[PDB]
């Protein structure tokens, strides 16, 4: 990604995007009788195996130690599924696109007690995202930002080896922030709405970590899934090895 | 600030700075008597005075109706006096400069459970700051971008007047970015260094939100202050006559 064009790095994050999943119910039964949050778990569970897959794709990420990658993992996972969340909702006013087959209103979220609050959050950045005609190329810079940033200024220690990683991941930073202006200035905007848009891009950033925190507060104080510590979990799918190559 | 210029912007900010505050405890007396979060609240009460002053010295915030004016500092307070607190304490690595008279290490944050986690990630964003050897006039502009950007997702409303508000502060926000890269510009940084540096200070204020969350989850346990609603005591703040003029 340090020597990747800005072209090479736009196609490979537009061929690693991940499928879109449909949430799991007899669709020949009723409503009422569904848990919505049974429903959106379930749904975002599956969603993680296909976003590890993803991250080892994105331009940089597997040169990182697997500790690394854990890390950065941990740290971003609920902001990635929001902003594809919102990414999929954008054309879809007033509404949260949860899957195909799985489309919900705010007044469907006040089904969950203090789930209306993430909600309205979640239907606001959809809004700033049609409003900003935002493209699916940026998108992808975007989703791959909220991985390599979110976690890159909690690691713990500062070994040697640390300091190279972090090293490298400002180095593939810098790149999709050069990748970014280039999609701009292809598109003609002026010099000034080029380093405008990308400041208004990555403010939304700041709102996405906002609802992560506080639908991380959220989960804590229902069952969604907290079985086997998410480091471990995340280790597993990750540490992979090369047999089925 | 729509049509102030890049430099008057700059002057603007810096003229309108807070002071430094001290911590009120007597110097002549023992330490381990003193309550460290008594005198780090009765800090950062003492400061909020002092931030309404500021904010409303921030080119385009008191053209903003008074609601608007307590939501945005309802949402970014604690930002607001975090950067603040790592912008002071970016000369004394290892330290947080809480006030000139109140240096504490990371082992003075263990002195309350649940706080070393709050105080190692305001330590690791004052060496980012360090390293980045971040700038008085860089800081600035900043922090008014926290105060601009932070409420602007969650205004409830969308009426005409909600919607002229939020355009006059996404302007205000552009010549913001107009302002830092013409800081970065006058300073010989290359073309693709501005972007790539304003880049790499937007994604820290995603940090700082992250802090911010998890501080008020943080707060949230002890006694601090939550008497009277914050909303309510910021209305009075700012909802000032013109009789002492
Ligand atoms: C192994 C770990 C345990 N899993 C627990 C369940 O996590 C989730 C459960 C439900 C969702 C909720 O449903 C989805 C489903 C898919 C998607 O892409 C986004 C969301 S967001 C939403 C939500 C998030 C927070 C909140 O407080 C309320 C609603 C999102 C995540 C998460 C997984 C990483
Ligand atoms: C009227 C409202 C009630 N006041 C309650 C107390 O708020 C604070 C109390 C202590 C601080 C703590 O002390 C300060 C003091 C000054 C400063 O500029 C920053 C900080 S940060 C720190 C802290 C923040 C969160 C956390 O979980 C642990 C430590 C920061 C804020 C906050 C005020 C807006």
């Amino acid at each position: 990604a340090l020597s990747l064009t800005a072209d090479q790095m736009v196609s490979a994050l537009l061929d690693a995007e991940p499928p879109i999943l449909y949430s799991e119910y007899d669709p020949t039964r009723p409503f009422s009788e569904a848990s919505m949050m049974g429903l959106l778990t379930n749904l975002a569970d599956r969603e993680l195996v296909h976003m590890i897959n993803w991250a080892k794709r994105v331009p940089g990420f597997v040169d990182l130690t697997l500790h690394d990658q854990v890390h950065l993992l941990e740290c971003a996972w609920l902001e990635i599924l929001m902003i594809g969340l919102v990414w999929r909702s954008m054309e879809h006013p007033g509404k949260l696109l949860f899957a195909p087959n799985l489309l919900l209103d705010r007044n469907q979220g006040k089904c969950v007690e203090g789930m209306v609050e993430i909600f309205d959050m979640l239907l606001a950045t959809s809004s700033r995202f049609r409003m900003m005609n935002l493209q699916g190329e940026e998108f992808v810079c975007l989703k791959s930002i909220i991985l390599l940033n979110s976690g890159v200024y909690t690691f713990l220690s500062s070994t040697l080896k640390s300091l190279e990683e972090k090293d490298h991941i400002h180095r593939v930073l810098d790149k999709i922030t050069d990748t970014l202006i280039h999609l701009m200035a292809k598109a003609g905007l002026t010099l000034q709405q080029q380093h405008q848009r990308l400041a208004q891009l990555l403010l939304i950033l700041s709102h996405i970590r906002h609802m992560s925190n506080k639908g991380m507060e959220h989960l804590y104080s229902m069952k969604c899934k907290n079985v086997v510590p998410l480091y471990d979990l995340l280790l597993e799918m990750l540490d992979a090895h090369r047999l089925h190559a």
